[PDB]
């Protein structure tokens, strides 16, 4: 179809942030020109996903609906962090699609020195997900870009000062009660390998230092997470339609698709 | 203050294309974020130009206009492109700010050749537009993208087979008539220096060949133009904000703002 310029994409919603980086959400985007846009470049992407002691149990459904709906028609590679490679289940893969084991303040650490190796030099970019969840819904090139984050399905709606940021300014997470955009989830993020690099180190070197300093940030990685986030604005930002819970949130009607949710 | 998730930007207008590519309208930025992003940067910006036969007229205003509404804060080159070096009026510029004379179908070749040499080394983005116009408003780093395209202000309103795109199948410029997203206009586009590079260099070897097969595009480069952008999208779309003729369209209520205006 042609886009109408007099026709809002959304009338519900803010489908831009105020640096003009798209907020990801049904009936925004065309999947059409965008899949061609990206298999034009033959584009790889690295999914990671962390499954240590008993969250082993959540990488069947995992990849099992990863496969149904994850970037489907795109080149594919997951990258499995566990403490038991045994534990990992046999999931039958598409074609282009290709999973490696890797055995194990950790996932920001082990990102970063992940994402500085060589053999990611296929990788185009990486996407970082939590484990205890499951796509319902399509999950594709649309969140693509060089650096993204995901509203937190639990402030979409919060006003700042309702926040969770650090808030004690010997913490490097410090953000002040008059600052911020949004609340990231530390649960989805992602970009182009070398931004995922540069996030995740500057996350791993600001804990470091909190540590050495007798401090613990109130959200662990996720508020050094919305620190870096505030001073380097993402590209991109995925709607709560991107991680959801439907157990604690419902469905509400300005979520048109729930992709990619908690497992009860 | 606070970006609103569940507040859209404006209720009125198409914010983002199917591609997610920013449609910049007033309301849908905050400046003082984007300068900074950009300042951060030291982010020099090239515009071009061309003045040739009587319109050398129209650059008196162009260029103060220009000194109070374009690119303010930052770094500009102007590059006038004209047969008269010696009617260039002599306009007094803000700090950062340069302007170079170039004594000279033509803009597209002219605008590839010079965007090839390496006195454009310095210079991060090119902006080209048409002379016979005026800035009345702010024009500043929102436009500025890997590459953008402008609304022509007589179309936005219309649909595609009602778009003047060249239709005759033995021209390079050829689209169908179920083909197109916008009509774009040639009197404001730009982009990164490669974007423009490659942008330019392909409408006029495209041109080109519209010549040795003895057929001239209905709207001569800015259907080529209009060809490229078809193919090669847009990173940003500006709103007919950005190139306006109020003498024949009248200010509308969609358009919060007149920036840059035909001269009567
Ligand atoms: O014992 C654990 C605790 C956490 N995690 C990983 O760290 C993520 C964060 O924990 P939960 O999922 O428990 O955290 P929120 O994402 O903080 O609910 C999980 O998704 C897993 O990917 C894990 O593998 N084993
Ligand atoms: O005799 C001319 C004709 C055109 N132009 C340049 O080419 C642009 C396009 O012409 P007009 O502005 O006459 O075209 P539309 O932009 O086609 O009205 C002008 O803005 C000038 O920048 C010029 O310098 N001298």
């Amino acid at each position: 179809p042609q886009p109408k310029v007099l026709t809002p994409s959304r009338k519900d919603v803010l489908v831009v942030t105020p640096w003009l980086a798209p907020i990801v959400w049904e009936g925004t985007f065309n999947i059409d020109i965008l899949n061609e846009q990206f298999r034009l470049q033959n584009t790889t992407i690295g999914l990671t996903v962390f499954a240590i002691k008993k969250y082993v149990a959540f990488l069947k459904l995992f990849l099992e609906t990863a496969e149904k709906h994850f970037m489907v028609g795109h080149r594919v590679h997951y990258y499995v962090f566990t403490d038991q490679p045994a534990a990992v289940p046999r999931v039958t893969l598409g074609t282009g699609r290709q999973l490696s084991v890797l055995e194990v303040m950790r996932r920001m650490e082990m990102i970063s020195d992940f994402s500085e190796r060589r053999f990611l030099s296929e990788v185009d970019y990486l996407v970082c997900v939590d484990v205890d969840m499951e796509f319902r819904d399509h999950v594709g090139v649309e969140i693509l870009t060089p650096l993204f984050g995901t509203l937190h399905p639990s402030f979409y709606g919060s006003s700042r000062e309702a926040f969770t940021y650090e808030r004690r300014p010997q913490s490097q997470a410090y953000i002040p009660k008059d600052e911020g955009d949004f609340y990231y989830m530390g649960a989805f993020f992602g970009g182009s390998v070398q931004e995922v690099q540069r996030l995740t180190r500057a996350c791993h070197q600001a804990m470091m230092v909190d540590q050495a300093n007798g401090i613990e940030a109130v959200w662990h990685d996720e508020s050094h997470l919305n620190k870096y986030l505030l001073r380097h604005k993402p590209t991109k930002v995925l709607s709560p339609e991107y991680l959801w819970d439907q157990q604690l949130l419902g469905w509400p009607a300005v979520l048109r698709k729930l992709r990619f949710t908690a497992v009860p």
